């Protein structure tokens, strides 16, 4: 877990279809301006598939370790073709910098 090494490690994962605040458009992924106690599906003006519709809990860093780790074991009828990532620190590592992004 580190904010500043979590600064770098979204982006080059994940930027191109994301955003945490500010520049990257809703292209292909919605702009994370609000995690950690926000919901699943229900997106700030972005178009999302049922199956993230239908998912109606809090995202929180406990949910997204699972999610982080195989998005496919959780919600794989959803657009993201997202296809893995480190495997245990990543989950504080990314964690971390959102952790700030959504928040301070
Ligand atoms: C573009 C090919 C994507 C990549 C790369 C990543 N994500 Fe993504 N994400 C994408 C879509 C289209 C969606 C919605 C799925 C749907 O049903 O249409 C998502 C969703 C998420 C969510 C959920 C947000 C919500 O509205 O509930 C999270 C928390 C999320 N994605 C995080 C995330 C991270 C951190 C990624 C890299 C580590 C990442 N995504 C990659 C599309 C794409």
């Amino acid at each position: 877990g580190d904010v500043e090494k979590g600064k770098k490690i979204f982006v080059q994962k994940c930027a191109q279809c994301h955003t945490v605040e500010k520049g990257g458009k809703h292209k292909t992924g919605p702009n994370l301006h609000g995690l950690f106690g926000r919901k699943t599906g229900q997106a700030p003006g972005f178009t999302y598939t049922d199956a993230n519709k239908n998912k109606g809990i809090t995202w929180k860093e406990e949910t997204l370790m699972e999610y982080l780790e195989n998005p496919k074991k959780y919600i794989p009828g959803t657009k993201m073709i997202f296809a893995g990532i480190k495997k245990k620190t990543e989950r504080e590592d990314l964690i971390a910098y959102l952790k700030k992004a959504t928040n301070e």
